[PDB]
């Protein structure tokens, strides 16, 4: 994709901290950038759209290469169009913005400078942030996560990609998404079909695969921490159903792990721990600490989670499911959880902890998003039962308190139009350097 010249692109400033063993902390001047899919995409020779709603202009985009030559991503009005506001160390994302037209959700990335994403290697470190999920009801997901996107957005070896990280180009994840307009320096017009339900989306012939660390997927009801492995941790292109992932007819047939090794306190049997008025009280802001412990070789062997609220350090809840113990993500936990729940261990199949180690060594980009779910209504995160016809007595079926009929986008895009998430006070450093409390 090309650089559009009709609207200035100014990345909202966002500060975040680096801490050392001490724990003294200093402030980094980061910037955030909107993902390329949300942008106006128009001809390089004027204002004619290359894509509108769910449909490509086939004169501008007769094939994937020509489309990339002809089409430019332009600047974004972060607050006015997308409901994205950055102030100091806080980033607020609104679910619905009624601008000149309606916008639903957003996905953003943390930038080092105007043309490069910040990258992270969290091995033997922790990543910490504050979040307010009080405005997120059933069906919403404020996701803060990491994927090994190219720091430059792919421009170095993609001649038809001039827009790069400056315009939020280069996304990939463990679902191998085919709804992306640009993948690896080419458009995705070939094979495009508009979505059956969403007016804003569709699926092209190709998907964008990579490893994925879901540090945080949550609303006010439930939260999940989920690493996902991949054969190749950085971006690869896939085609059609062979992609695997959410919008494939053969979910597990691809080169990535679309399920991950998840820890949701509620799904792991503790329904008193996370939610409204619970131990981690989602009515108010809290701190989320995620630690990435290594073995003697420097390979990831454990992900620990702590919360801090009202000045109290709260260890992650113990899994209470018979056969699945502990309160952290380890190989023992992942093996046990998949065996006991009767889920395919695609996490292990695509390299598990070694894959995530390799993802960190490649360099992870921080993603902050807010979305609803046109595939499964977020029921996998927050439903009394997922699948909806499964027995709630069966371990692993219950994930939250939301009804099986909750979270339908056409419903919640009206009823939850006030929804929002605020991520703030990001801190990164050695283990135990980013937080304190009793
Ligand atoms: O065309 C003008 C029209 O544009 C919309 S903006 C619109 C984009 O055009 C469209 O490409 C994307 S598709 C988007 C999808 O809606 C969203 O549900 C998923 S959420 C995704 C999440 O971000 C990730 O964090 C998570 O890991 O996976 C989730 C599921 O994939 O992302 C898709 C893109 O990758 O949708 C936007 C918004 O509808 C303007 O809003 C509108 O006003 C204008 O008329
Ligand atoms: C991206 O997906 C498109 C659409 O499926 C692929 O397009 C096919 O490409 C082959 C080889 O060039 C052609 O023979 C077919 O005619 C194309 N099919 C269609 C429907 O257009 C394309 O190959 C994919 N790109 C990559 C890099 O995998
Ligand atoms: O595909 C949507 C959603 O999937 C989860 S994995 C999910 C499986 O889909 C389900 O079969 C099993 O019973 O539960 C697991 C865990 O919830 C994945 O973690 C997530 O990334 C994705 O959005
Ligand atoms: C597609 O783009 C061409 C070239 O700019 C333009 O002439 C035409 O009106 C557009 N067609 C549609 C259907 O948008
Ligand atoms: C960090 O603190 C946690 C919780 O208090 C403790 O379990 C752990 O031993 C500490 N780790 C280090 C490296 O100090």
């Amino acid at each position: 994709q090309q650089i559009g010249t009709l609207t200035t692109e100014t990345h909202p400033p966002l500060t975040w901290q680096t801490c050392t063993s001490g724990g003294s902390c200093t402030t980094n001047n980061g910037k955030v950038v909107l993902d390329a899919n949300w942008r106006w995409l128009h001809s390089t020779s004027g204002s004619t759209n290359c894509y509108t709603g769910n449909t490509w202009n086939t004169t501008l985009c007769p094939d994937d290469t020509t489309c990339a030559q002809n089409c430019a991503l332009d600047g974004a009005d972060y607050e006015g169009t997308y409901g994205i506001t950055a102030s100091g160390n806080s980033l607020r994302l609104n679910f619905v913005t009624n601008g000149s037209q309606k916008n639903v959700g957003s996905r953003t990335y943390l930038m080092k400078d105007d043309t490069h994403y910040q990258t992270f290697n969290l091995l033997n470190q922790e990543f910490t942030f504050d979040v307010d999920v009080s405005g997120l009801p059933c069906g919403l997901n404020g996701a803060l996560y990491m994927v090994p996107m190219a720091a430059d957005g792919g421009v170095s070896n993609e001649p038809n990609n001039k827009a790069g990280a400056q315009y939020g180009v280069g996304y990939c994840d463990s679902q191998c998404p085919r709804d992306l307009k640009f993948i690896a320096g080419s458009a995705n017009v070939q094979g495009w079909e508009p979505a059956s339900n969403s007016a804003n989306s569709g699926l092209g012939g190709n998907g964008s695969c990579c490893a994925e660390l879901d540090i945080w997927e949550a609303n006010s009801i439930s939260a999940a921490l989920t690493p996902h492995s991949a054969d190749t941790v950085t971006q690869t292109v896939c085609n059609g159903d062979d992609c695997g992932g959410t919008y494939s007819n053969d979910r597990y047939s691809g080169t990535t792990d679309p399920d991950g090794c998840d820890f949701n306190s509620y799904r792991q049997g503790d329904t008193s721990f996370y939610g409204p008025g619970k131990t981690v009280d989602t009515n108010s802001k809290f701190t989320v600490v995620t630690q990435f412990l290594t073995d003697s070789s420097g390979n990831l062997n454990e992900i620990k989670r702590f919360y801090v609220q009202n000045g109290v350090v709260i260890p992650n809840s113990q899994s209470t499911i018979a056969g699945i113990s502990g309160n952290s993500i380890t190989q023992d936990y992942c093996t046990a959880q998949k065996q006991v729940f009767g889920d395919t261990n695609t996490w292990e199949d695509h390299g598990g902890f070694q894959s995530m180690t390799n993802a960190f060594k490649a360099g992870m980009v921080l993603v902050m998003s807010l979305w609803d779910d046109y595939y499964a209504d977020m029921l996998w995160l927050d439903s009394v039962a997922y699948p909806t016809d499964a027995d709630p007595s069966t371990p692993g079926v219950a994930r939250g308190t939301c009804s099986t009929t909750s979270g339908v986008p056409s419903d919640i895009e009206s009823s939850a139009a006030s929804a929002y998430v605020i991520y703030s006070n990001i801190k990164v450093g050695p283990i135990n350097s980013t937080f304190s409390g009793t």
